[PDB]
């Protein structure tokens, strides 16, 4: 999980800028995932009954950003 | 999961900008998400009976973004 | 987990900027994520009855950020 | 686990800036992950019964960055 | 864990500034994490029953960052 707010900002960026790559898998029962824009705010999630769970995942991520003068380089994944 | 809100922002950016790449694959169940734009805010899961649950992914991410000056160079992925 | 919050900002950054690469990968289970933008606030996740979990995860992350000048330069993952 | 807050911030940095690799995987349970921006402020979970879990878990990081003059060098992950 | 505030702050740092790798993975359990911007603050996590958890995780982080002028160099991870 990587979460990011900014609710405020004043940036000058004359940039290379949010560069996101291979942001991992998830894998969620009854999760809630909220944002939105008496007061009362609920998110109610009850009486799960869960059975035995097996999960077995195998996961390689191979991410290769390249700034490169390169001569004879050779990258492996 | 990534998650990004900006619920303000003044940004001033000549530049390489949001660049996304292979973001994971996500597998949910009674998962709510939301984003909306006496108060009262409910989202409801219950009552949820599961079985047993076996699962085996096999998930490789191979991801190249270039900006190279190269001789003779070779990525492998 | 990684979490970032900014409320108030003031950035001059002529630069490279934020860059996020392989964020690794969550399993939760009713687990709740909020950020929403008499006061009551209020997640209930309650009564919930869990039986034997086994869980056997690879995972091997790879991730190759190059800026360089290179002879015969090799880069095993 | 990494958490950042900036309530404020002057930064003046024509710079390489936040650069993040590789945060780890994080496995939850009813967790709860909360920014959002009488008062109650409430966010409850109880009543779970948890029976034996068994995790078995193998995670390698390999994370590169290079700013190199480099000559038949070479780097193993 | 790692946990970073600056509430206020002024800095000129024209620089290789916030650069983070590797960190670590969290396995968590009913757990909060709270950063929000008569006045009641209240996380309530109660009447939890846990049975017997054996984990066994291997874990091996190999992170590498390099400014370097290197001939015949070579590491190895």
């Amino acid at each position: 999980n990587f979460m990011l707010t900014q609710p405020h900002s004043v940036s000058e960026s004359p940039g290379k800028t949010l560069t996101i790559s291979c942001t991992g898998s998830s894998a969620s029962i009854a999760s809630h995932y909220v944002q939105w824009y008496s007061i009362d705010s609920s998110s109610n999630s009850a009486s799960l009954t869960i059975s035995g769970l097996k999960t077995e995942d195998e996961a390689d991520y191979y991410c290769q950003s390249y700034d490169g003068n390169n001569h004879w380089v050779f990258g492996g994944g």
